[PDB]
């Protein structure tokens, strides 16, 4: 009768990401516990949540959300290892080999206190551009050497052999785009000389009534470079205010994005990011757009709820 359940009769997941800070809130929490299956902190473990000070680690935060999760029988999701965004002051001053090193230092030092604990990470996130060149983004990370990525994926494996190894991003749901193509190439290309890659993280933040027509292909071309794929951080926004007509759409959008999943054998699960649309991202980031997720404001279940639902157990 839940989501996360529905997910599990196929053998994948359907998680949210978790905010320590709403922890408290008892709505929040209530649909945190039933509905998911799976957990991705969504601040908690990210380099500045965690490395505050270079070699001063502290993980209150992101041990809160572990414990919670596991506490309430959830697997979690380790976000992120190396990302351009959300970097500490000290970071992002750093570059050349010193930014190169605290990444590497990074990487072993917040895997090495989750070694068996959690058994999946987003090493790197969002390396690519959006300037439409399908190029790499001109990060302090990635100035320390094109390399960067690839040590990060050899450091990550190195530090816990045992942790599915995932490169996250956005914008990468469509085969014709260029940043797609740009994502598709630097994994072929990892999996042909033995880098540690095991999975994909298609972020999924889309439009609703805009999603890839070709998003099924694109993910099972991914997978077919035998990596699993994974939509992470999954949200369909619209320009408010919504109405009935905008939460339909949404909610055929919704059960295409998990029907999508449903006919790639190697895509494990499917994480939306949130649970309220009164605590998303989206209306910060994207001015004027919103109601993305699955629950309304008030906790109120969206139509995408029973569509989710119906995507998870049949075909059409």
């Amino acid at each position: 009768s839940t989501l996360g359940a529905a997910a599990a009769q196929s053998g994948r997941y359907f998680g949210t990401a978790i905010a320590s800070g709403k922890l408290g809130d008892s709505a929040y929490t209530t649909i945190a516990s039933r509905e998911f299956n799976m957990v991705t902190a969504e601040n908690e473990m990210k380099i500045d949540a965690t490395e505050p000070q270079r070699g001063q680690f502290n993980f209150s935060a992101g041990d809160r959300v572990y414990n919670w999760a596991v506490q309430n029988g959830k697997q979690v999701r380790g976000h992120t290892l190396a990302w351009h965004s959300q970097q500490p002051g000290w970071m992002q001053s750093l570059s050349g080999s010193t930014l190169r090193q605290a990444m590497i230092d990074h990487i072993n030092g917040v895997m090495g206190h989750y070694k068996g604990k959690i058994a999946q990470w987003d090493v790197v996130n969002e390396a690519f551009s959006d300037d439409g060149s399908g190029g790499r983004r001109d990060s302090n990370l990635q100035r320390t050497g094109n390399d960067w990525i690839e040590v990060a994926f050899r450091t990550a494996r190195a530090a816990d052999p045992a942790a599915k190894l995932c490169y996250n991003d956005y914008n990468i749901e469509n085969w014709t785009w260029a940043k797609t193509q740009g994502v598709y190439n630097m994994v072929r290309d990892f999996k042909q000389r033995g880098v540690p890659i095991d999975c994909v993280g298609f972020q999924s933040h889309l439009i609703v009534g805009q999603v890839p027509g070709d998003f099924r292909q694109n993910l099972q071309r991914f997978a077919d470079l035998g990596v699993d794929v994974r939509i992470t951080e999954l949200d369909i926004r619209m320009r408010t205010p919504s109405d009935a007509t905008k939460l339909a759409t949404q909610a055929a959008d919704y059960k295409k994005v998990v029907q999508a999943c449903m006919q790639v054998t190697r895509c494990q699960g499917v994480t939306v990011w949130g649970i309220t649309d009164k605590y998303s991202w989206v209306p910060d980031v994207f001015p004027g757009e919103g109601a993305a997720l699955v629950w309304d404001a008030s906790y109120a279940k969206k139509p995408a709820y029973a569509a989710v639902m119906e995507a998870f157990g049949s075909r059409s």
